[PDB]
């Protein structure tokens, strides 16, 4: 080294990914501009890895949930997607949630692109998995300090379960 890193992996189905595939992708509105590239991505949550590391992330509802990007991002109400970030240090913002998890996906809706970078929460610099996130596609986790809002780095833990694509 030093090396150019190579492109990405470009699977056919847009919700490859999904933790549930009855997630519907001709509802999704507006038009959605799907994420290209396969960079770590990041997830504040509550949930505990036993959990996330057995069942993946998965949507509160595919059937009946929000399926309007602009408004789930705005109002936050049950939806399809499960919301993750392209910035490592989004979970310094987040009110308590626990633990940043790890995401080596491929697709998801890239919010910004999608809706605008304009919009009020464009510094969540957010991507939205429609039918969620099999757990394959868990890296691990690293629990938050909740005062300092900092990692706890020699508490991460890998998922067993990951399984890496590219």
């Amino acid at each position: 080294a030093k090396a150019a890193a190579p492109a990405c992996p470009r699977f056919d189905d847009p919700v490859h990914a999904a933790a549930d595939p009855r997630v519907d992708v001709e509802r999704i509105t507006p038009d959605p501009v799907w994420r290209t590239t396969c960079g770590t991505l990041y997830r504040s949550d509550s949930r505990g890895p036993a959990v996330v590391f057995e069942q993946g992330f998965l949507p509160k509802d595919v059937i009946d949930g929000q399926y309007d990007i602009e408004s789930y991002v705005l109002v936050n109400q049950p939806s399809p997607y499960v919301s993750t970030t392209y910035d490592h240090d989004l979970y310094k913002t987040w009110y308590k949630s626990g633990y940043n998890y790890y995401i080596d996906a491929p697709g998801g809706v890239d919010v910004n692109k999608t809706i605008g970078d304009r919009h009020k929460w464009a510094d969540q610099v957010e991507v939205a998995f429609p039918g969620g996130i099999r757990t394959e596609f868990v890296i691990g986790v690293c629990p938050v300090d909740k005062k300092t809002r900092t990692e706890k780095m020699s508490e991460c833990v890998g998922n067993p379960h990951y399984e890496p694509w590219h």
